[PDB]
């Protein structure tokens, strides 16, 4: 699908964070929320439409809020929410 690149990138980040979290490099409780600046940076700054930003924005916040898991598996669970919500359909094919 058209979506594989976005998906792979989110997949990669999740996995990296997981590995780092395992390594005791990251703390899963800092991932309990997210700023508007981070959001812009992973939406518009990378090809999400201005018009669509809030729509992606909502999925990210819902997902983050929905994941009350606070171990290293949080990173992977959040990614699961993002795929479940089809977040990648809002991004361009190449990125």
């Amino acid at each position: 699908e058209f979506s594989e690149d976005c998906e792979n990138i989110f997949h990669d980040n999740a996995y990296l964070l997981k590995l780092d979290c395992e390594a005791g490099r990251v703390d899963p409780v800092e991932y309990d929320d997210i700023s508007d600046e981070e959001i812009y940076e992973i939406t518009v700054d990378v090809g999400v439409s201005s018009e669509d930003q809030e729509k992606v924005a909502k999925i990210i916040r819902e997902c983050i809020a929905q994941v009350s898991t606070q171990d290293c598996t949080k990173f992977s669970e959040i990614y699961d929410c993002y795929m479940k919500k089809k977040i990648c359909n809002y991004y361009p094919e190449n990125m």
